[PDB]
C-alpha cells in the first residue's frame, strides 16, 4: 500500500536528449532516429527576445552554425527547417538509442513526467498535470528550455510536452513536438496572460477513490448529491464541471471500492463547502489534482514496462 | 523557477534489475558486475514467513534452484551465499550496463529516489526520506520486495536501500546493501513496533528558504529566538532537537537569502504555535520535511550528473 507522485522510469528518454549551440545560446534538443527536435528561439540573443522575427533570423543561419552535442559525440547537421515553434536539424546520424515513440498532444487534465535537463544532461524528474489554462507548474531554471515531457505506454514512449519558456508569474508554457504551442502563449518575451486556472476534478475524486482503497474513509458520508446539483456547487469553488464522460472514466474505480461515482462527489461536496477541518487525505492538508483516473489504477495494480 | 519534488534519473538504475525466481517465490534483484543481490526471504514460502530459520530453509537449495532472468537473459548462478538479510547469488556474466557505483548506510532524515519494481522491470520512480523512526512512507504492491533506493552523485549511483517488508501498519521496512536492517526490524511476518515518527526539522527549515527563493515570503516575522528556546517549543511539537551542525549545514542557504537561520527558526516557531491559517507555502498546507539542505540547493542551482 501508500500512494505517491511517482514518475515515468526515464532511462529511455535520457538516451535521447542532446545539447544545441547555435552561436552563444545553449540549449536542450531530442535526438530521435537522424532528427534533432529543439526550441526554436535558440537562433535568438538575449535582445531578440523583446520581439523576434524568427524567418528572418533563421536565413542568417546555413547548417554549420549549430553545433549538436551528444556527450563527445559531434553530430552534424545537414539539413535545418523551423515547423512551428520547434526547429528540426537533420543530423547526419541516427541515434542508436531510439525507443519506439510517438508524438502526442494531450489534452488539459492529463498528466506526465518530466525530465529537467541542462546542457544536454538529466538533472531530475518529476510528474505534473496540464492545467486547465494550459500552463505546468513546473520547477526550471534558466536553460532548460527544450526539456521534454512524456508518458510510457508498454514499451512506447509518448513525447507530450517541449519546455520553451517561464511567464512573469512563474508558471511555464511550451508546445507539443510538432511546435505548436499549449495554450494562446507566444515564444516572446512579453507579459502574457494565463486564464483562470481551475482545478481538475475528475483528478480529484479519483484521488479521493485512492484514500480509500489506502484506508483513509473518514471524509465518506450518507448523503449523495446529483451531477446538476454537483456542478453548481463545483463552479462555485472553480471547480471543473463534471460530465458523463468523466462519470465512465471512474467507473472501474467506483467497482473496486464498492463506492458509487455520485456517492463520491456528495463526500467531495461536504469537503469543499466545510473544508478539511485541520485533518488530512493521503497525507495532504490539500485536494490533489494531479492524478488522474488511469495514474491511480497504475499505481494500485503495479503496471510494469518493457 | 518553481520547486517540484523531484527524483534522480533511473536509466543507470533500470539497466541493473533482473527477476530472481526460486521456487514459486519471484522477486526483485540488483545485478552489478557478476553479483545479483535479493532479499533472502525469496527462499520462502508464504508459511514460511510467521517464523521463518534462513540458514536451515537455505541449506534445502543448491545453485540451480535460482533462476535469474534479465529480460530474455538468463543468467546461470555459480554460487550463493547469504550475508546479512540479503542472498548474493554469483552468476556468469558480469552486467554489461554496470555503472560506477557504491553502496552506503544513509542516515534517517536523508532522502533517496526509489524506482518501484515487479517481476524485475520498472514502474515507477518518486523521492522519499528516511523517517527518524528508520520506516519509509513509500508506495510498494506485493512483488516489489528488491526494488531499491539510491542517490546520484556525479557519475556514481550510491545504492542505500533495499525493500523488504511492508509493516501492518502500511509502511515500509527494508534493508542497506550489505543486508543490515534500517531500524529495530526483522525480515519475519510478526507484529512489529516502529517508534514515534518525528519531523526533520533540518529539512523544514531547507523547504522555508527554498519557499523564500521562489518567492514565497509570507510567513516571515520580525522576531527572533535562540537555539535552546527553539528547540524547547520544537521538541512539543515532536519536531527533531536542532544542533550546531544543523545550523553549519543551512549556511549557504543563510547567505543566498540573507536570512539568518535563527530568523528562519523564530518564523518557524510561529508557524508552530499559530498554524498556517489556510494559507499555504509552495503550494503546501503543511509543513514539508522531505527535502535535505543539498537537494534545495541541487534543485535551485540545476545541477546535472553525467
Ligand atoms: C529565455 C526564455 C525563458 O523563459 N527561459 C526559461 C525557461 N524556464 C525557466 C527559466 C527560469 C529563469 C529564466 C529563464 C527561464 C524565453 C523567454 C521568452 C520567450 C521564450 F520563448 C523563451
Ligand atoms: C511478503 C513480504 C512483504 O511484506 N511484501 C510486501 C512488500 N511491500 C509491499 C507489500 C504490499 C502488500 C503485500 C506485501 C508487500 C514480507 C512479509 C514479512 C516479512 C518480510 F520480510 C517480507
Amino acid at each position: 500500500s501508500g500512494f505517491r507522485k511517482m514518475a515515468f522510469p526515464s532511462g529511455k528518454v535520457e538516451g535521447c536528449m542532446v545539447q544545441v549551440t547555435c552561436g552563444t545560446t545553449t540549449l536542450n534538443g531530442l535526438w530521435l532516429d537522424d532528427v534533432v527536435y529543439c526550441p526554436r528561439h535558440v537562433i535568438c540573443t538575449s535582445e531578440d527576445m523583446l520581439n523576434p522575427n524568427y524567418e528572418d533570423l533563421l536565413i542568417r543561419k546555413s547548417n554549420h552554425n549549430f553545433l549538436v552535442q551528444a556527450g563527445n559525440v559531434q553530430l552534424r547537421v545537414i539539413g535545418h527547417s523551423m515547423q512551428n515553434c520547434v526547429l528540426k536539424l537533420k543530423v547526419d546520424t541516427a541515434n542508436p538509442k531510439t525507443p519506439k515513440y510517438k508524438f502526442v498532444r494531450i489534452q488539459p487534465g492529463q498528466t506526465f513526467s518530466v525530465l529537467a535537463c541542462y546542457n544536454g544532461s538529466p538533472s531530475g524528474v518529476y510528474q505534473c498535470a496540464m492545467r486547465p489554462n494550459f500552463t505546468i507548474k513546473g520547477s526550471f531554471l534558466n536553460g532548460s528550455c527544450g526539456s521534454v515531457g512524456f508518458n510510457i505506454d508498454y514499451d512506447c514512449v509518448s513525447f507530450c510536452y517541449m519546455h520553451h519558456m517561464e511567464l512573469p508569474t512563474g508558471v511555464h508554457a511550451g508546445t507539443d513536438l510538432e511546435g505548436n504551442f499549449y495554450g494562446p502563449f507566444v515564444d516572446r518575451q512579453t507579459a502574457q496572460a494565463a486564464g483562470t486556472d481551475t482545478t481538475i476534478t475528475v483528478n480529484v475524486l479519483a484521488w479521493l477513490y485512492a484514500a480509500v482503497i489506502n484506508g483513509d474513509r473518514w471524509f465518506l458520508n450518507r448523503f449523495t448529491t446529483t451531477l446538476n446539483d454537483f456542478n453548481l456547487v463545483a463552479m462555485k469553488y472553480n471547480y471543473e464541471p463534471l460530465t458523463q464522460d468523466h462519470v465512465d472514466i471512474l467507473g472501474p474505480l467506483s467497482a473496486q471500492t464498492g463506492i458509487a461515482v455520485l456517492d463520491m462527489c456528495a463526500s467531495l461536496k461536504e469537503l469543499l463547502q466545510n473544508g478539511m477541518n485541520g485533518r488530512t487525505i493521503l497525507g495532504s492538508a490539500l485536494l490533489e489534482d494531479e492524478f488522474t483516473p488511469f495514474d491511480v489504477v497504475r499505481q494500485c495494480s503495479g503496471v510494469t514496462f518493457q
